[PDB]
């Protein structure tokens, strides 16, 4: 078995190997990349996502989210307080202000230490989940606005045509903005490109060990666990690397820099934080190997997780027994 320790793998495709997206994902899996839950892909030196980022300031962040923490430094939840709309140029100025800017630091490890020590004492503002794309239409390779859709993959594998569309989302971050422990909707893959700015640090649990993370989470967030049998779908819980190590949970970490892609694999729990002002683009995708994960994905039916239009067909076709209860939670 390839990659039996479930290490995060880093790939350097040539421009020739960068032509066929599906083929390269399948290659990475042939080398065991999925066992980690996360891989990094450094694009060939000839590739670019677009010519410049000089003209993005007028994008609107209609609902910036202030991420308010509760708990202890290594075990906390966050809630999202909606703020008034602002442009990307306004948000960048705010990220660089004395109140919100990255502190002085020696290196990524020192900054990681400072994040886990001090995150809970601040409430950074995240421009998350904005429908749109920064890939130039003329970028032919790994253009996250031109990937094959999940509905087309399901139809190709299973023969059933379904409603729904599959589009990318932009994330404008600042120091200490945080993504909570989660897997993707329906345990899909995700791909994330860091277009510009400061880094993003990721933590990930191998898919074969995801249930160990879930059992710890139920212990650490006992009221939330009684409320819902899949409360990690709410995307609000944080657990530090130190707490994971104390509880013997297998995980890995890596820092993504501007110009690099990350892929998360089905049922790969992940969490992380931004180092300073940045912009990422991400989308979900599927492969033939996903179908079995989609059929077994947990679901929130308490009402909290509330998701997209396109998830309805996935539940309805892959999980018909769960459909009625899940839909009640959606409505
Ligand atoms: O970048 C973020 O805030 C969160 N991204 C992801 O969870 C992802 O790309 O799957
Ligand atoms: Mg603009
Ligand atoms: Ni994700
Ligand atoms: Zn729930």
């Amino acid at each position: 078995a390839q990659n039996p320790n479930c290490n995060i793998m880093i790939f350097h495709p040539t421009k020739e190997e960068f032509n066929d997206f599906d083929k390269y994902i399948a290659y990475m899996e042939s080398q065991g990349a999925h066992r980690a839950g996360l891989a990094k892909i450094i694009p060939p030196k000839e590739w670019k996502a677009r010519e410049t980022y000089d003209n993005i300031s007028e994008i609107l962040i209609a609902t910036p989210l202030q991420q308010v923490a509760s708990g202890r430094a290594g075990v906390f939840t966050q809630y999202h307080k909606k703020k008034k709309a602002m442009t990307v140029g306004e948000y960048r100025h705010l990220a660089n202000s004395k109140k919100y800017q990255t502190p002085p630091h020696q290196n990524f490890e020192d900054l990681e230490r400072k994040y886990w020590k001090n995150r809970i004492y601040n409430s950074p503002i995240y421009g998350a989940d904005i429908s749109g794309s920064l890939f130039d239409e003329n970028t032919k390779q790994w253009n996250l606005g031109h990937l094959g859709t999940i509905q087309d993959l399901l139809e190709k594998e299973c023969g059933v045509v379904i409603e729904g569309v599959n589009t990318p989302y932009l994330y404008f971050g600042m120091w200490k903005t945080t993504f909570a422990w989660h897997t993707e909707d329906m345990d899909l893959y995700s791909i994330n490109y860091l277009h510009l700015g400061e880094p993003k640090t990721w933590y990930v649990v191998p898919p074969e060990h995801g249930q160990r993370l879930e059992r710890l989470a139920r212990e650490l967030f006992p009221g939330s666990s009684r409320g819902c049998g899949a409360f990690l779908r709410h995307k609000v819980a944080l657990i530090s690397p130190t707490v994971l190590k104390e509880n013997g949970i297998p995980f890995n970490r890596i820092t993504q820099e501007a110009g690099e892609f990350m892929v998360t694999f089905p049922y790969g729990y992940h969490a992380g934080f931004n180092h300073g002002f940045n912009c990422a683009e991400a989308i979900n995708f599927a492969t033939p190997r996903w179908i079995d994960y989609g059929k077994m994905a947990s679901q929130c039916s308490c009402g909290e997780a509330r998701v997209t239009f396109s998830m309805d067909a996935f539940v309805r076709i892959l999980q018909p027994e769960r459909y009625d209860l899940w839909k009640r939670g959606q409505d």
